[PDB]
């Protein structure tokens, strides 16, 4: 011990509880961490946590010989409908290194490429729906992100037609996730959840996760009917220690899994570039200008893919200022020191607060909240443990190659084919679920007239 | 030839516990018996111990003078629920003999005869809900055998009225009671108990348990106010042992009424259950059964004679439990020093797990044609050599419950058939849920009333 | 400080039916996958423990911890190759003596005199390949076989077996192949006395004469009427003892050559091929190089070692399938192994190369890609992860010859053919000591450039 | 099955208290732990614990994250002279974990090589008073084991000689300390601490605190005139909290001379005097380890090297401290609501006391040869379960002297072997002393110089 940690305004009993009590928690704990700096300890009525925003902390918890990935309280919310799935799963748990195992070969580079083409597919319906707009309409971004994004990873994922784009009002499912996602965020909040005041909730959720396990377990069965996808992967993939595949009911967590990690993250991750976009015109022109040069044909290549470096640099630094999963937590592994001046003991929890630890001034200089794609120019003059977007260690997130890919793919095309107008001036309004989006952005886009 | 056995692939200080980190255990040690032979070493951290797939091996293990029954670790994880229960309690322990002595009045035929009333009422129930089904319905069938053993052990043996029947979701009680023995299953493979993760199942574990004590104790309270009543649980409070004279003590009753709901509901449900599949895989033996019912059900309700009729209905029980014993192992440890079957010797108190499965599996006893199912081989059981078909245990420590189970089978199994045929409209592929016992997962069918009515 | 894996055990047998296949490298393999860096593969009679991971393998090639040993597999070998460099003791009498007598035909030096024999061999297989009709097709371990051993028998003992001017396997080549056949599988033997193993022991017997009958063929046909590895084993004086090699140790040195070098390149060449034709962009991109360098009728020394691609794709199939798969080593004194296993004086150890190679902590997530852009900095590859050749002053001593030897090779096949896998052939990797591929098929077209 | 806890036959509204008004409370509460196996409720008027004795729930206990250290009832008696010393500080307390970051220096192995000549020093005069005994003369051990122990403590603790051995009647200063311990145990077991029979207890109880006081003082004030040993009081006095403050106050450092001084006389002479009662019963034993030690011990003197080298001898001190734990029990209260072994629910605060002479008689976990004197069963110390064996205590309030004491009985054993022949000339039967430590009672031998020189 050397330092007493600083914690927000107690209420009683209630401890800071009330202190996330908007629907905006994480921009809170960042309004926190502005005035707290470096760390902080929050405390629940059931649990205590403390909240890491400097690169200097940061560096020591992501230690993987002292620190492991914890369940927050929101991913133990989750894990009620993704069960044991990679996202909510402890590492020692049996099905995190089995499933972990089997999966990465389907996320590594060279998986992408048999993606590539079922991706292009979802990519050009998007295109050709703005294409097929009349001019005095517009274009609600995220609902049309969210529309991409998740029949993408139901159709390159598990050859699965959700069919976003031929449907006014959302899907069954996804409707049902959001307001899944939506239930596990709104517990958070309740220091009584035995109170009868949630029986309608708790009832609603019941009825949520049975439409998710409803078309899940059908898929499983309804392929039983073998391509080369995530889904046979699943199915046919053998486990060294034991010899096994995965286990039924696993598996439908794994896909509830990565059909609501997917579509959350990349959709949010989409619209906040878009954003940045149709607000620095001037970067706006210069990723168009690649988009125009590297483009060249009626549809991308894999290899063309690759060979957009700006547009890949506005996503590094649109994930920077605002990533759409904003923390990750850790717990100690033994007793230890944190930064020499914390002491924990063992099972103590930690909180990576992701937007904070990007705002961390003595890294990224003093102009961290302008949007400067130039800073990735190069790479590797980013510290060690600067810009964890994708979490840390073997807990980081398997599918940042084919998220990249993707957001890099569309939003390439989409600089190609029109022109963006903020034509509403939109202001940044930032939805929270347990994932960050942006909520009304609309934009109108002019089609620079280019077929496919 | 004093041998040293087979021990499959061994890790770290976990010893060989990782190749049993399924949801299917006893499918993977079979899958693993059926890679190392008749007898391997299987080491877990802290214990050890030996599994047996041998007719050969299993006639020297059944010699009730050189094993006597042990409790296997999974056995001592239900102790933490059914303590010293009939079940999970040491044949040397007090209240086993104790108990043993008053209840065994209550299995024989004898008893079985005024049982029998009751159990058609819950079979009737049954039969009753697949009449009134609409016609693009279907049957979960372990769902609904799981409805109707748990309603007949409870009215039967306690005079409790479940009514199962009358839910859509499972009751409670087997809900608490299904996560029970799956923690117990679960905590066998754990390669690290301590670490956070399991936190919670320590939680939901007991949580668990206090939800089967309430109902328990209402079970008794419910008694304690309502009659002439010639009971399991009668017999459990006024009966009193004719060597000590004292009767049981609460504590060991409550075991004693947990321990009975446990096992009759689920090997009994399991059994079922896996009849009907194989009865649905192989159609001319279910027309020869089908043909049993017809003949012998002659009055609107069966009569406990007339289940004893039921020949080939008890000999395609048999071939069932043969080929998936629901209570698929048994464990036994070494009264002395000895040498099994001439090769092994053993230390005092090492412990044998009979793999019944693998067993019944054996080639030497029971031919090269194992895995296919004909209730012929049960014909003339005289012919069947001995300790080769164990699967109600072995010696005084067996099932206590195994005629009442087979007559509740038998009779349950015999109206089906008389009163429905019955369509695998999904060509279920056989899934096998695995607790500590067995049973069928998924399992549907779709049944064709015969529109025979009822009493 | 932790207790190893070990895989399954029969009893008295211990692990030894495992290995009971005709594939036991790529058995071990299996194994490692399923327990990991390390485990404990025990034998009756014999122990030793299965490194996988460079973390620990670079502990194991710290030449002050651990010494050269000779596994149970290199000790049957011993049978016919004796004290020869391959299966020598680094404290046996002949290995400095004969390391000293003979390292000055592997400097460079030595090589810019062999590049002219060497090319001859490679016209003689582009020669056949050309006379090649339409419809027919080339078998492509055997043609291997048949420029390996005329090569090295050509520089090393200006020999000529003119394997070329067969169809039959060169009866050397049969009972050579054997030998090593029964060296392996007589590690798996639990019953080495059994009358079923008597024919095998004839005729391994036999297969020594054969080899031992050559060789004395071929020293006579010098002792008749040349700056050679064979003069040099002729004519050199140790100079830490005073005196030129034994005639024993002699014949021993020549079959050694002879066998490590046609069993070793003509496994590599293959397996090179094999993933050309497998990935066709970098057969485009190793096709275009050639075209770009080797402009003359015929290579020069320097246009080889500017042949860069080639040389990258030879060493990412040597990663993939090192054609010697293993080497042992014994602990000098008591140690602890990565901290973790303790280990008395004496204790075994087994380098599995091809699952070193796929220590993704060390090569990445893209291990079983067969990607030669990996060797372009070659500086950048951690010590002691990619260890083709072995360690230490006990590692392979034709090593750059070798590399010489596949480069020239495989460049003037790209220069003078385009390859198609008509067969769509399935990687079957036969096993004596060394790997090979076995049942692969090609056909060539000529591009018409005369030599 | 989450079960009601046993609890012992309770006297109207002196609860259980009059089942412990004997003079030997643990080897009680062991007898009472038979009747009612691993865990029993024990209510005193104003107290409530539960006793512990089987290493299923001790496994339990000891985990740090639900469980702290408890000043046990006895403890709290012990701390009217120990005050905020180690042994009787709350974890919590500032002064615990100042005192012991600030003190661990001091027995670190590196710290053992500088004790370990003092500490022969000690062991010689043993070895020269057993030599020049006549030859009717027999050994009285417990009283020798005090001499010895206690000069050491003070020689390697504080530089300060005690010199017991030249004495017969004991010190002013042990006989106070050790009257002190037998009244916070027996002041335990009192109903009425208002009844006049215990006035003159209450006098004199006070005034060996003022004894104590008075001869510790003396050693604070011997060494400043002197200014130079590098000893646990010059860590004492030059030792500042990396934490917060500087040095030790001067009032806790008159604390933990008398915590140490106590913890080590009592523990480790019990233990020698233990570790020879085996020895003279087991002969098999006996010429096992001075096989040993006449092997090792090849210096006229032993070396710090060689001490270490005795394995065997330190395996019988592990096996008799296992059988007779010196400090048999330890006090835990509950951080927060849990429930101990899933079947006993514990409100935060709940106490817990871990009989340590019971757990090393589990027979699950040691067999069931649980009374038998085998020293083969520390031979392989890593396969010992994880807390079957708690003899130094546990977590961060474990023993902090556990490396010196076996240096001590290690070092001191293994000359007793080297240099004499013992006998059981008595046919002793083993009698317990119980303090809050335990001990026998009357142990005598008598003991045939091997005629080796030093
Ligand atoms: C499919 C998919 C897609 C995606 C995307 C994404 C984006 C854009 C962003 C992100 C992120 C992330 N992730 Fe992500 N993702 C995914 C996924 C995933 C999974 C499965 C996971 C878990 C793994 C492990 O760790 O085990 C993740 C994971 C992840 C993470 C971490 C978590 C924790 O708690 O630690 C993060 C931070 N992710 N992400
Ligand atoms: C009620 C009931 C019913 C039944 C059924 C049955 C079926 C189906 C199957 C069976 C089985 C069996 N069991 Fe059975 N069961 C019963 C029961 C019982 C009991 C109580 C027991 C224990 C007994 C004694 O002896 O104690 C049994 C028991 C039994 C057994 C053995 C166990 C041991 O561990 O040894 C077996 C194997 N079971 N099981
Ligand atoms: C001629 C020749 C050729 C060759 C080639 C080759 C290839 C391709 C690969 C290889 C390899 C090798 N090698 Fe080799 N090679 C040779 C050789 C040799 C010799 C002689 C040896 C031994 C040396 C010494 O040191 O002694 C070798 C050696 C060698 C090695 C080592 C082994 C042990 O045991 O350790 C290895 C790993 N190799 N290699
Ligand atoms: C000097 C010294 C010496 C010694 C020894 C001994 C022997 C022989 C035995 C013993 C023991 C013990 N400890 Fe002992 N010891 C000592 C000490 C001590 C101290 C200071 C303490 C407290 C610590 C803390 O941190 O808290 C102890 C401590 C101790 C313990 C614990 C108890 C409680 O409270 O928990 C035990 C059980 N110890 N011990």
């Amino acid at each position: 011990t050397i330092k007493e940690m600083p914690q927000p305004k107690t209420f009683g009993e209630l401890k800071n509880l009330p202190l996330l009590n908007t629907d905006k928690p994480v921009q809170a704990l960042m309004k926190i961490a502005d005035e707290l700096g470096e760390i902080f300890k929050f405390e629940a009525p059931g649990r205590v946590t403390r909240y890491l925003s400097s690169q200097r902390l940061i560096k020591e918890a992501c230690d993987e010989s002292r620190f492991d990935k914890n369940l927050s309280q929101a991913l133990k919310f989750v894990r009620d409908f993704a069960g044991d799935g990679l996202f909510t799963s402890w590492t020692h748990e049996k099905n995190w290194k089995k499933a972990h195992n089997i999966l990465l070969p389907s996320f590594s580079q060279q998986a992408m490429k048999g993606y590539h083409a079922m991706m292009v597919d979802i990519a050009v319906q998007l295109v050709q729906k703005w294409e097929r707009l009349n001019a005095d309409e517009h274009i609600e971004v995220p609902e049309d992100m969210t529309r991409l994004t998740l029949d993408t990873i139901g159709l390159c994922g598990f050859n699965y037609r959700f069919n976003s784009f031929y449907r006014d009002q959302p899907h069954p499912f996804i409707t049902s996730m959001v307001r899944a996602l939506d239930e596990a965020m709104n517990k958070l909040q309740r220091a009584n959840p035995d109170d009868p005041a949630y029986d309608e909730n708790k009832r609603q959720f019941q009825e949520d996760i049975k439409v998710m396990n409803d078309l899940v377990d059908k898929i499983i069965a309804d392929r039983k009917a073998q391509s080369d996808d995530l889904l046979t992967h699943m199915l046919n993939g053998k486990d060294p220690e034991t010899g096994e595949p995965l286990d039924d009911e696993n598996i439908r967590y794994q896909i509830i899994t990565f059909l609501i990690a997917f579509h959350e993250t990349v959709s949010g991750w989409l619209s906040f570039a878009l954003y940045f976009l149709v607000k620095n015109p001037h970067v706006l022109q210069k990723a168009a200008e690649e988009a125009a040069r590297v483009l060249v044909d009626p549809v991308p290549s894999y290899k063309q893919v690759k060979q957009l470096k700006y547009v890949g640099m506005v996503l590094n630094e649109a994930i920077r200022l605002w990533p759409t999963a904003p923390a990750f937590s850790l717990y100690a592994k033994e007793d230890t020191v944190l930064g020499g001046e914390y002491p924990l003991e063992k099972g103590d929890e930690l909180m990576v607060l992701i937007p904070q630890l990007h705002r961390d001034k003595t890294i990224w200089g003093d102009d961290v909240e302008e949007f400067r794609p130039e800073r990735f120019e190069n790479p590797s003059a980013i510290p060690q443990h600067a810009f964890k977007p994708f979490g840390n260690g073997q807990r980081a997130c398997i599918g940042q190659q084919m998220s990249l890919h993707e957001a890099t793919l569309v939003l390439g095309m989409m600089l190609k084919h029109f022109d963006f107008e903020d034509h509403t001036n939109y202001e940044l309004d930032i939805k929270e679920t347990l994932t960050l989006k942006p909520e009304g952005f609309v934009v109108k886009a002019k089609s620079k007239k280019i077929p496919l």
